[PDB]
C-alpha cells in the first residue's frame, strides 16, 4: 500500500504505481457535463455535487489572488499573453485576465489546472488517477503532500472525472 | 472529419473527439522497448524504425539549444534543479543538465516531452491518440497547427506507442 511519490513540480508529485482502482476504491459517478471535475471534488469535499459552483468559485478566486502560484494555468496563459503584446509585470497580469475570460464561461471544462488551485486554496491533497475504460491506472499525480488515504481521490477517464472513496475506510 | 482543437499549452492542442482508430488508420507496430515513441515517429518520418536514434538525437539536441521552449520537460526539471540548489538563470541551466542526465540513458522512455521537441525542431505536427485496449479513443493531443491528415499520427496504449497511417491517403 506504500507508494513512492517523486517530485514533479511545485506541490505536485507523480508515481509509477499501477493498480486497478476497483480493488481499493468505490467510484461515485457525477453528472457528465463540463463541470464534472468540480462536481467530483464537491462530492468528496462537501458531500454533494451541487456545490460544484462553490468549488469553481474557490478555484477562480484563488487564481485572482495567487496567480504566480498557479503553475499549470499560468504556464499556458502567461506564454500566450506575451504573444498578444507584440501584436514582466504586465504580461502575467494579462495572462490572468485571459485565464479568467475562459474559466468564467459556463462552458469551461475544469481539470488539472484547477485541482492545483484547490489543493493550495484549501490546504488539501488531491490525487488524479488517469485510467482507461477498464479502470486500470495509466498514470497518477497528486497535488499536496498527504497519503492516498488522507487525500481526495478523483478518477479521470478521457475528458470525464468521477469521485473515488477508499473501500476499507 | 472536422475536429475542434482547444489550445492547451504552447503549440499544444487537445480535443474530445471520440473515434474508433481502425476506421480511419492502419496501425503499424514498433518494437516494444523504451524507444517505442522514437521508433513510431522514425517509422512515419523516415520510413524506418531504425532511425529512432537520429530522432532521439534530434529531440535532445533541440532541447540543448531551446530549453526554454521545452515546456513539458522544463516544468519538471527546472523545478527539480531549484530544489537541488536549496539543499533565475543558474536554475534553468541546471534543469536542462538534469533532463539530459535522464534522457541520454539507454533505458530512457521517450514520450510527450519529446513529441513537443520534435514538433518544434522539425516544424511538423504530431498527434498522440490515447486509446484503450480495444483501440477506442480516450482523448487526443496535437503538437503543432496542421490538421490530422497533414500530421504524423501516433497511437498510445498505456506505456506503449505505435505508428498510425491514414487509410484515405
Amino acid at each position: 500500500e506504500d507508494i513512492n511519490w517523486q517530485l514533479f513540480g511545485p506541490n505536485l508529485y507523480t508515481s509509477m504505481v499501477k493498480i486497478a482502482i476497483p480493488d481499493f476504491f468505490e467510484r461515485i459517478r457525477v453528472k457528465g457535463d463540463g463541470n464534472c471535475f468540480f462536481r467530483a471534488f464537491a462530492y468528496l469535499f462537501f458531500d454533494t455535487e451541487e456545490m460544484w459552483d462553490t468549488v469553481k468559485g474557490t478555484a477562480l478566486g484563488y487564481a485572482r489572488q495567487h496567480w504566480s502560484e498557479c503553475h499549470g494555468a499560468k504556464g499556458v496563459y502567461n506564454y500566450r499573453a506575451e504573444n498578444e503584446i507584440k501584436s514582466t509585470e504586465n504580461v502575467t497580469r494579462r495572462g490572468l485576465d485571459l485565464y479568467l475570460e475562459d474559466a468564467t464561461k459556463e462552458g469551461y471544462w475544469g481539470g488539472t489546472d484547477e485541482a492545483e488551485m484547490l489543493a493550495s486554496a484549501l490546504n488539501v491533497t488531491i490525487v488524479i488517477w488517469n485510467v482507461n475504460t477498464d479502470m486500470k491506472v495509466l498514470d497518477v499525480q497528486k497535488f499536496g503532500t498527504d497519503s492516498v488515504p488522507r487525500a481526495f481521490n478523483i478518477v479521470r477517464c478521457g475528458a470525464h472525472f468521477d469521485a473515488l472513496k477508499l473501500i476499507n475506510q
